């Protein structure tokens, strides 16, 4: 499993600051062993793909489930591909809780993006009241199944364990809590899909990952990378990419 | 009131086909008396703005209510202005009924796009069941009010009456049914805002406008232009722009 690091710019940037950020990234010393993808605002996807080194992938932050049609405000996987992007982030928790995206919609988007040849970084994670109610497992397994039931080819899927309570709060999950969930997801994969899928699929961690935080998270056996929010907008992002060095 | 025509491309095109379409608009003979705006998919806004003649405006099909933050999949007015677009379409029936945007949310979005310097094409419209119930008026005054409560400067606002039953169905409102709502909205503005706002605000009609239909609807006294979907992707778009000629 190749170490995977995804930066999610979320709703941040202009061409001037995304330009600086990109310049830095292109000049940096990035492990040859980490696979890097940056998730840019839709408005900036083409600029990002044009400016970023080809060795770095570009992902869309969201998409809809059909190729064209009367959906004012949406973009499809066909348009994403047209600009040169290779990934889409689906199921992010902000899409789930701020915008009401249901597991059923998310599963339809995954199957569509996959049909169109995009790679998918699919997000799952419980809320704190769920953690504390002792149902983490139930919740993540329910969200994972909705995704899995819509995946025919795992070669282009990256699972992202994103506990809602850790996203932008500073409350990173300890390495032990990340490791506990990733191990159980990998276990789920093995029993519901296959050993072969369990072993090759990357399961990345997201939620308040920092240059300071990463080494320790990264040494966990079932952690294959990170999905970085706030820190992907900073030079330490380069430190996260090289977390295994 | 300067006649206004907005083309909403919705979720369609690639660089090649939008490029062709754009070339068509740049070389066509377009009425100097019509204000034209093309609403491009977010992923193509910068491309559109760069290839389109400066006389034709560019509009985003949607935006969020803050300049930046943790809103994966969203874009803000600051970004829209960064690439040179001057408008945004808000409250479109597809955003309202497919993506559940509420009146409160649409309102907050208007107030922000406006504080930020963009013009807003704001949509209102009843569903078939409301028309049949005879409540078209109650419904548009209510949606209208939700927009108005957030407008300080009406000079950068275009009201689009887009009955849902007319969107993409082929079922165009009749010249007399469009005229009757427009006159009602204009009087709404007159009693609730001011006579000057009423007099100066453009009220455009959306819903199955074709090269075929346009002349008779444009002849109605309170109909200031059109919001065009499906036909904005065709040559006939030029005829619509030129409806009063």
């Amino acid at each position: 499993r190749k170490f995977f690091v995804g930066g999610n710019w979320k709703m941040n940037g202009d061409k001037k600051s995304l330009g600086e950020l990109i310049h830095t990234l292109n000049g940096a010393k990035l492990s040859a062993d980490t696979e890097v993808v940056c998730g840019a605002p839709s408005i900036y996807l083409d600029f990002a793909r044009q400016k970023l080194d080809a060795k770095i992938g570009v992902a869309a932050q969201n998409c809809y489930k059909v190729p064209k049609g009367a959906f004012t405000g949406e973009i499809s996987p066909a348009m994403i591909k047209d600009i040169g992007a290779a990934w889409v982030i689906l199921g992010h928790p902000e899409r789930r809780h701020v915008f009401g995206e249901s597991d059923e919609l998310i599963g339809q988007k995954v199957a569509h993006a996959l049909a169109e040849g995009l790679g998918v970084i699919a997000c799952i994670g419980e809320k704190l009241d769920e953690r504390e109610a002792g149902i983490t497992e139930k919740v993540v397994f329910e969200q994972t199944k909705a995704i899995a039931d819509n995946v025919k080819d795992w070669s282009k899927v990256v699972l992202a364990y994103d506990p809602v309570w850790a996203i932008g709060t500073g409350k990173t999950a300890t390495p032990q809590q990340a490791q506990e969930v990733h191990e159980k997801l990998r276990g789920w994969l093995k029993t519901h899909v296959s050993d072969a899928v369990a072993q090759s699929t990357r399961i990345i961690y997201g939620g308040s990952v920092t240059g300071g935080n990463c080494k320790e998270l990264a040494s966990q056996h079932d952690v294959d990378g990170f999905l970085v929010g706030g820190a992907s907008l900073k030079p330490e992002f380069v430190d996260i990419i090289n977390a295994k060095h």
